[PDB]
């Protein structure tokens, strides 16, 4: 589990969302595993608007965060899990580090803020789906 709180936004992964997260909906992307939601009070977060392909993750099963070099957001065919079938994700980064379906959530971020959360993953590997791209999240 974990989210994202940047402004009035919540982003959370579409597959965790919640009745309250789909009865306050911003935007939700079934390709991305991403839904937004509003929120009465304002977060803390900062997106990340860069090109860096190295971060940290917060890992839940590890209590740990790992630094990690990640891939560039990309269209990655995803083993079907218990939220969607064998598929193909879009701005979806993958990078080496241990992860466990629960982690869906987790932050990763470089120096310039939070980059995505996690998405997909499996023998070593996790994709974290991006937000860099979603400008609109900063405003509004
Ligand atoms: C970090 S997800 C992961 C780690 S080991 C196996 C998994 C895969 C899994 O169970 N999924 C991916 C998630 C989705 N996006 O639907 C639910
Ligand atoms: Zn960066």
């Amino acid at each position: 589990s974990g989210a994202i709180y940047v402004g009035n936004y919540r982003v959370v992964n579409r597959h965790l969302a919640t009745h309250n997260d789909w009865a306050n909906l911003v935007w939700e992307d079934s390709s991305r595993d991403l839904l937004v939601s509003s929120t009465t009070a304002q977060g803390c977060d900062t997106i990340a608007r860069c090109d860096c392909q190295t971060g940290v993750y917060y890992c839940s099963s590890r209590r740990k965060h790992y630094p990690v070099s990640f891939s560039k957001p990309s269209l990655i065919f995803v083993e079907a899990s218990e939220y969607y079938p064998a598929r193909y994700q879009s701005h979806l980064m993958l990078a080496v580090g241990h992860s466990e379906p629960g982690d869906c959530g987790g932050i990763l971020r470089c120096q310039h803020g939070v980059v995505g959360i996690v998405s997909t993953g499996g023998n070593g590997l996790v994709g974290f789906a991006d937000v860099r791209d979603l400008l609109w999240l900063d405003e509004e």
